């Protein structure tokens, strides 16, 4: 019993981390095979950042001006590329801890392990979800950027965020290993701002399931309602409309405890209009959405 | 920016988790050189759970009794003795993973990541902290039992916790490497009860500098208190006394913020008597006591 923010075992991404350095620019870069992958804006200088052309200053680089160190092992550079936003270093050595990977782009709403890193080395693992406004509620400090975030399926890793940079607001923001940013940003160093953001609905519920699984009971209700009818106090709480496929997405969770999705709904609709009168549901005081349906199946099995 | 329940890479760790399986019963043990450690009660039978005398058990097994997998790979017991609670099953295979490693008895409050083990085979990893009535609050289904916990120091991964059993609360309850338990609790199936358990208020107070460092002010008073007065209050919140060990090691952060650690101790003297008032602390509605003063340090750098 008890369910807590798991994150995924990060030893077969930790033997990927390493050290890239261009000039005066070190991050961190992800050494699969013969590739070393990393943001692309490791090549600017300050003055560069405020509005690059980076077409304009890779030309102007060589394979010599990319320090890259793997432990206190320094690889050699035999070639170089632009790929969106990520920079891809082909190196003379094929890394001998490649795990077997995939590159996935993931939806708002579903969850990865970040391994935050500073000049290549792991220091510590969390869980994330990709909010509905493509941010991310990150741990980042300077050096962190080149941090991915990643997903474990049979010893597949899917590797699915790059981290790139933090907002003003103290949100990050990334891309996928192919170096297509989540959401509308940019990599200058300008103030953009994300959208307003909203509460993942469907994890919500996950999360209630979650909760009667390991025995908490307290808020569910004799109740059921309509899906239109719940949607329309989700807009006014804020919340990202239900959609007949999460209905369908939460069914294994229904069939386990015995209560359908939509008599859920009626508790979640409940505790958004009268709140949870100083009670709280497996240990939170406040209603959470990082926890997929997956990942509440993962955790409360059987 | 940013402040997230944090665990350690987990990869040195991953590389010495060995299944053991002595009859019907498997769970999970730790293979550090030739030795492998795993909790002792894997050599009962459900009968022999209810009131067990190891002693007579163990003098009844073989080597060949006990079967150890690493990997696909089986390793041959050639030794094996009883440290407490512990079970040592000595191998003629020293680990080539094994990192730097250190057996460490940890004081309540103190945290540690904790890596969920099935069968051998890492899960998840999230982060613990010992509870004052020496319980943690983890997340363990059956076949978890042999999962351990660590900090890890300068790549000395310092293990500090074997997980036993989880009480009819849903707590859970295990030992130190050297088989000794945490708490009263004894390695047999019966319903042992923990002691009342109260919050860990320098942890607190680490966590109220957390949101400080973080920008957040706004539960910040222009009031300081003694610490008896302090610790007045304490009691009645059912709060763990904060000592002047405790006042000194919260110096670094008090010097980091300007914020004298009993101007802080007025701050949450106010949050106990007035709650918050719908407003949240670092995403919290509720005062987290699972981050030690180190923690904060470690993840809030700058
Ligand atoms: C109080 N908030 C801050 O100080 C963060 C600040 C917000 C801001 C941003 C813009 C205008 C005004 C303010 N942003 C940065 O300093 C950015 C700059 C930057 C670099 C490269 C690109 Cl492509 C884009 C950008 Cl915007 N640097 C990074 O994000 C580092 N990679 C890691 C890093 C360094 C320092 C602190 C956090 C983190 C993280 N994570
Ligand atoms: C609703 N709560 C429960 O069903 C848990 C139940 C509570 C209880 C305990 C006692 C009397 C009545 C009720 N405890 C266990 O079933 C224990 C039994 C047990 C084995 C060995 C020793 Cl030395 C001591 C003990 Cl007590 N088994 C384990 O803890 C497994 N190692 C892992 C495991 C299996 C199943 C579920 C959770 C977990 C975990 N973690």
């Amino acid at each position: 019993s008890g369910f807590r923010k798991m994150a995924f075992p990060s030893g077969k991404v930790e033997g990927c981390m390493v050290q890239v350095t261009c000039g005066t620019t070190t991050l961190n870069g992800l050494w699969l095979d013969d590739v070393v992958y990393c943001p692309r804006h490791v090549i600017c200088t300050s003055e560069d950042m405020l509005n690059p052309n980076y077409e304009d200053l890779l030309i102007r680089k060589s394979n010599h001006n990319f320090l890259v160190q793997a432990g206190n092992v320094q690889l050699r550079v035999i070639g170089h590329s632009m790929q969106n936003c990520v920079l891809k270093l082909k190196v003379d050595t094929a890394n001998p801890k490649t795990p077997k990977y995939k590159f996935v782009r993931i939806q708002p709403g579903q969850t990865f392990s970040v391994l935050a890193c500073y000049n290549g080395s792991p220091s510590g693992v969390y869980q994330c979800a990709m909010r509905p406004n493509f941010t991310i509620k990150g741990s980042f400090l300077n050096g962190s950027c080149g941090s991915v975030g990643f997903n474990i399926d049979y010893d597949c890793v899917s590797f699915c965020y790059m981290h790139h940079m933090e907002l003003p607001t103290g949100v990050h923001a990334g891309t996928d290993l192919e170096g297509n940013f989540y959401g509308p940003f940019v990599d200058r160093q300008t103030a953009q701002a994300a959208g307003t953001d909203t509460t993942i609905t469907v994890n919500v519920l996950a999360w209630l399931y979650a909760a009667v699984i390991n025995g908490d009971r307290w808020f569910l209700n004799r109740f059921t309602t309509t899906l239109n009818d719940f949607n329309l106090v989700a807009m006014k709480y804020n919340y990202e409309p239900l959609t007949q496929d999460h209905v369908d997405i939460l069914g294994p969770l229904s069939a386990q405890t015995g209560i359908a999705v939509l008599d859920m709904c009626a508790s979640l609709k409940e505790l958004l209009q009268n709140g949870m009168n100083g009670r709280t549901i497996l240990g939170s005081a406040l209603l959470e959405d990082e926890f997929t349906p997956f990942d509440v199946v993962r955790q409360c099995s059987g």
